[PDB]
């Protein structure tokens, strides 16, 4: 009844989550993905891994199709996507080696195809008006939240644990990401604005993927790394990128436990209502209709 | 001598404002209107009037040809433009059921094609560096204001009156719009940011169109109908949406009450002055001659 | 082993800044850049001049060809680029006729090619996220400042001085811009917005100039020279008064631009250099 879609971000960009059965080839009507798909099941759940950036990584942020990404794994049957990007932290709590389910987002990408819909024959026809106020599927939230609680992860929610209750590395049960167009990071006074308006993280990833597969009637859900991108500012930033390096490798073992108790959680319950609602609300948002 | 272009919006895609004397389906150095333009009189008053959206509302607010639209209106000679915009509200006082005249708003706009003028072969040959403190057209925003007091509607100015003269449904004296891209709507984490600088309400429609008229020397006014798009927060959605879609039905009915009367007020006036303003400001921000 | 490039802005349209040993009319892999680009000497300090917006001003800053600009100076062997730009005051200490050596930005630009890197096939192939926290060439910027105290103007530092010591005109030591991507100017709205983030100046051209240039491994600073743009409060006297103003300001800022090639080919850049190229290959994700 379900099917689970995995987009990897940095970190992921040769996938590893199951044993594989094969790589598929497939074309969308926006284009080629991409990469390949790993095809594979984790219990009795089929689920398909896709790279964001390609096989190695060559696809920068402001440049990957993520219409092609998000029909291909609709087409092929997906009804969920889970979703990994690295991420720079803008607050204290959020430190390298922590993970973010993330909640809400602020968007400062442009220059992306961010939606399926409009009058270019490159589209669909329609005008598609898609609410965002809460831009996940909370069920795949909370599932993600409590596949890190069945693999002893700690997790950490500020509405409502003491900031000693702090434990890293921990995932942060909500989170707010600005997504950056990149391809160059936040100047000082960016970030410092940034952090001002409350925002937890920074990445170049989530926008358009979380607003398309919404559109496509998909279950999404991200979970954030957070890393260190300011090595430079070391004396030895030779050594300082080789230990980034090792706990963003510890971290991505941790995210990959994570994603296949997900996978299982999500292939336990019954997602009937959800699932219809996510279709109803896109054809509810059709206003040439 | 004055000729009203109206421009109008949702709820406008067949505008039905008086009776069609010609009808131009018209081409422009920067591509094809939204649909035909229907030319006829209001009183005595030359009128012309388009759907931004053309009919059947096909085209979504960022493939909207901007530049067509407002060069098609001055090519028939208008020396004004009403326009009318669809919005949610983002502060107490602004309820749906009330209109708004803008004064301000803050461009959150991308990929639009926002200028007549530049050094590709599809522009007017210059660099036009416009004035935009106050981007509107402050003459006509005021008798957009007297129109709706003519018309008996209640009107409330917070420069002048407390809040418990707020008296809904109520056209507000000024307003300030955040215009963002589309298609989607905002997420609460951009909503909340927006309404912490202090804007009033949202659209997707405002920009380039209110900058393009300025740059063709016309006097550009805009009437915001607050409406309601969180239907998806009620309980029975389906009950809401019908509340709201007739509330928004009496609220065109009274603009294009207000839009016909401001027709009206602003032939009983002499605008040679203000014309020739508008078009010596155009001259005067050439940094190329 | 140095050679400094200029990019002059508004004001700069036909630099004229040395004797024209050379010109040099040619096009790049990402396009053609604003004008011809003009060889001479500045001493014996090899540099090169062009008009971002080209004769006549004919060029508006979102069309301008950036990537072309950098690589054409860069494909002439520039180790440097000193840029200008004329801005508007967000804050009350920044007063038309005053300079800023710019260190930080805000980006509001949109639809500007802004990067060398990626997987389309006309651009170098890699995936290149250069750290920008602190965006300019930092010892050029340096240069900059020692180049207006060498020629008598005032050099005001906020971090170090009371406001008792920002006497007009006078070269704010540091700054922040908001780019924002025209052509047309902001509303009071969006001003007001700017201003309480707490930046300095607005202006439409710095943005991605100083980005692509950290991509090019060159060192980059801009001066920025604060003009007024609002004499439609006012009329016709106005804008005399602040284009006679600017006028001035251009002058000052030759004589700045002048004596900083001058003090850059008198130091040694090897290792600043080398420091450059090396940013720019472990900045290569995709390696």
């Amino acid at each position: 009844k379900v099917k689970v879609g995995i987009i990897g971000g940095s970190g992921f960009d040769d996938p590893n989550l199951f044993k594989k059965v094969g790589v598929r080839q497939v074309t969308t009507p926006f284009g080629k993905p991409s990469d390949t798909l790993v095809e594979g099941f984790v219990g009795d759940v089929a689920c398909v891994v896709l790279p964001r950036h390609g096989k190695g990584h060559l696809i920068p942020p402001s440049e990957v199709n993520y219409r092609a990404n998000v029909w291909a794994l609709k087409d092929l049957g997906c009804t969920h996507i889970l979703a990994t990007t690295a991420c720079g932290s803008l607050q204290e709590d959020l430190v390298p080696g922590d993970f973010v389910v993330l909640n809400q987002f602020m968007d400062k990408t442009w220059g992306r195809e961010n939606t399926f819909y409009g009058s270019k024959p490159d589209s669909l026809k329609g005008v598609l008006h898609m609410p965002m106020a809460e831009p996940f599927c909370e069920r795949t939230r909370q599932i993600l939240i409590q596949a890190a609680r069945n693999k002893s992860i700690n997790v950490y929610d500020k509405k409502t644990m003491d900031k000693s209750a702090c434990i890293h590395p921990c995932v942060h049960a909500e989170g707010s990401a600005v997504t950056i167009n990149g391809p160059r990071f936040s100047t000082r006074c960016e970030s410092f604005i940034h952090k001002a308006m409350g925002l937890d993280i920074v990445n170049m990833t989530l926008v358009p993927e979380v607003s398309l597969a919404r559109e496509a009637g998909l279950s999404y859900a991200s979970i954030a790394i957070v890393t260190d991108f300011d090595c430079w500012k070391s004396e030895e930033e030779h050594v300082c990128v080789d230990m980034v390096l090792e706990q963003f490798r510890k971290s991505v073992v941790h995210v990959r436990e994570i994603l296949l108790e997900a996978v299982a959680l999500i292939g336990a319950e019954d997602w009937t209502k959800t699932i219809e609602a996510n279709k109803a609300l896109v054809m509810s948002s059709r206003q040439d209709l």
